[PDB]
DNA sequence: CAGAATCAGCCCCAATGTGTAATACCAGATTTATGAGCGCCATGACCAGCCTCAAT
């Protein structure tokens, strides 16, 4: 979400939920394929696996 | 003399401690595997006398 305050663009008329969504699923989905696993999986390997 | 205040004595409530036998795509960077190559310790083939025997 702070990321996405950092970036966000309010001349487009979108409100801003549409814009937060994307990068907070972005963010919890890498967080997920990074750590939650005792061995590390590449993303790639991951989304192979999904 | 009765009053209630602030201290120990007493009591109700919480707490811990015990309990046995064999999503999606995009771009940019990295690395392991096959490319050959220099270079060599050690395989197989000689090759000179000092070391080890014989007759007179």
């Amino acid at each position: 979400l702070m990321k996405a305050v950092d970036k966000f663009e309010y001349r487009r008329g979108y409100k801003f939920s549409t814009y937060a969504t994307w990068w907070i699923r972005q963010a919890i989905t890498r967080s997920i394929a990074d750590q939650a696993r005792t061995i590390r999986i590449p993303v790639h390997m991951i989304e192979t696996i999904n």
